[PDB]
């Protein structure tokens, strides 16, 4: 399924080239213009453990998550991958706990030492 896919097929975006985060592109997004650090980001996503459970969904609450971008509110992996992104986009990503939650986990779903699966859609940027 897609979190194999990515597991083997994806692209290695971290600047350590570890292995830590894996992408695919699903949807080719707009023009060439990627976020900057910053920037008010909206995302619709869907996030996968690595037992098929699914863990979160802002689809399901009928609105975006919002956040800015390149400060460390959201795991490692998502600053990373965002940052790679086109408005329009969507991708797949495939994170390892060192770019995740690491050994602590995240009550009350993610595991500890949990590889995680998102699909990511960009719906817009801005500055503030
Ligand atoms: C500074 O480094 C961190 C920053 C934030 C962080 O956790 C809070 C931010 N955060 C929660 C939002 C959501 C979408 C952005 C992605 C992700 C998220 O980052 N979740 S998640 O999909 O991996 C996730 C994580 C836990 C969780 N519990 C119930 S639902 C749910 C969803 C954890 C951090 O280190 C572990």
């Amino acid at each position: 399924g897609a979190p194999a896919t990515v597991t083997e097929q994806g692209e290695d975006i971290t600047s350590k080239k570890d292995r830590g985060v894996l992408k695919i592109v699903k949807r080719v997004g707009n023009g060439e213009e990627t976020p900057m650090i910053g920037d008010k980001v909206y995302v619709h996503y869907k996030g996968k453990l690595s037992n098929g459970k699914k863990f979160d969904s802002s689809h399901d609450r009928n609105e975006p998550f919002v956040f800015s971008l390149g400060k460390g509110q959201v795991i490692k992996a998502w600053d990373i991958g965002v940052a790679t992104m086109k408005k329009g986009e969507i991708c797949h990503l495939l994170c390892k706990p060192e770019y995740a939650y690491g050994s602590a986990g995240s009550l009350p779903k993610i595991p500890s030492n949990a590889t995680l699966f998102f699909e990511i859609e960009l719906l817009d940027f801005k500055g503030e």
